């Protein structure tokens, strides 16, 4: 996507680090990245952005809604482009593996539960902690 | 419930502060309490437990599974006795009001989504952020 | 008492809530406010900002460097303007009373420690948990 | 190298994972490990502890006072044995390099500040963010 239109969308001055990090997420191979993952990846692509900046920019992106922040294993923060796959996850509680899913039935029931009570749905989070039965 | 059987359940030496705080939760009027709420309430009932202890004991309880920890408004931690109502919440994103719900349809679909993929369900969290439409 | 100029240096478009929250933090300059505390105060003043809007603006400000975020008692987040005094606190473990202090000897020793190591000092944080 | 006696003082029943994780933290005493780092090491050693079990044990230890929890780079939690040295760190903002230091002048001034105020000192934390 057009990073510069997005940064204007979110009320954020277009600056070099903001554009480099957003390009990294857009083009990232792995969908769930730690702040350290983004910093390692920028080094790889030969971009000079310190870990402190990387985390601050991810925090602005989250607050602006560009990115969703999770804590699946409890011990480190995951950032994820804020698209519609970002809200439905199964977590293997023994390995830390994260698996996205989408079930139209559950998406529809969620809107029902909330309208029947006089509300509109702003946002849903569903996390399914799972174990491989055998 | 019998606090002392619970503390043994969870691998926790029975001590005065652990039993006072657990009695407070069991008998609390409000279901979602900050650490500050529990400390204020203990003062009220005329029990001498410092804020630092209160938070540490809640942290042990969470880790032992006796209590569930949420962050609904992003700005403060909520502790909640770990019963079956502790995993399904709507949050009014303008007021911070939290409302528990239970929908048997959604509970059943969640088990389906996970067995059809070779897993057993250890735990589910569902948070519905809502706005009062009018 | 409000500033769009503070927001610009931060690289942040000027908006109703950013301005209202920012001058709220300024016209209440030593309180150590939670997100809820800010939300309550705006309601008094008669603003209309949702609670989630408050917390997202305060997080934007933290990232931008306009505000410092602490968690003193473990339970709730404190948002403080990034002034001199915002990095040195004593904290009463039993009550959660928070108290800013500033000690020039301490602040001098910090810079010497760092200089004697070939580093420059970007920021320091000191928290003293105390009782009695 | 493992201790059920450490666990007892903490008020914690002695269990397989608590013991295995505890001696893992001891036989790797200056690493500043994440929950994942601990989980990986146990797998090497050939233990069988789930990742979520690791993190819950480390949280129990933090609450019990056996371990100190830091978040140095903002992104992941660090779990450190609560020894001397576990509360004073420099931190390279650009790389996340972490370095323990201890300075007796600083440690002396801290106790004077607190004493001159009628307080006793329960715990202090110093973090110096540095570059170059
Ligand atoms: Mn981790
Ligand atoms: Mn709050
Ligand atoms: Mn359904
Ligand atoms: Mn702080
Ligand atoms: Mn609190
Ligand atoms: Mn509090
Ligand atoms: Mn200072
Ligand atoms: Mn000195
Ligand atoms: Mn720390
Ligand atoms: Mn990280
Ligand atoms: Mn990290
Ligand atoms: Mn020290
Ligand atoms: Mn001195
Ligand atoms: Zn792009
Ligand atoms: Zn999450
Ligand atoms: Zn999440
Ligand atoms: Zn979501
Ligand atoms: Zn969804
Ligand atoms: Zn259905
Ligand atoms: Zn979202
Ligand atoms: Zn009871
Ligand atoms: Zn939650
Ligand atoms: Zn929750
Ligand atoms: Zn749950
Ligand atoms: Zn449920
Ligand atoms: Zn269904
Ligand atoms: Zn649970
Ligand atoms: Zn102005
Ligand atoms: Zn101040
Ligand atoms: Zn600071
Ligand atoms: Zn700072
Ligand atoms: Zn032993
Ligand atoms: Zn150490
Ligand atoms: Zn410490
Ligand atoms: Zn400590």
């Amino acid at each position: 996507m057009v990073e510069n239109s997005e940064l204007r969308k979110a009320g954020l001055k277009v600056t070099l680090p903001r554009v480099k990090i957003l390009q990294m997420l857009d083009s990232a191979e792995q969908r769930h990245m730690s702040a350290e993952d983004v910093y390692k990846a920028l080094m790889e692509a030969g971009e000079d952005v310190g870990l402190a900046t990387v985390y601050r920019v991810l925090t602005q992106f989250e607050a602006a809604g560009l990115v969703v922040r999770h804590n699946f294993d409890g011990g480190h923060a995951v950032f994820e482009l804020a698209d519609s796959g970002a809200h439905d996850h199964m977590v293997c509680v023994d390995t830390g593996e994260v698996i996205e899913f989408m079930d139209a039935e559950i998406e529809k029931r969620q809107k029902e539960i909330v309208r029947e009570r006089g509300f509109e749905l702003v946002d849903a989070n569903l996390v399914l902690y799972v174990r491989k039965k055998k």
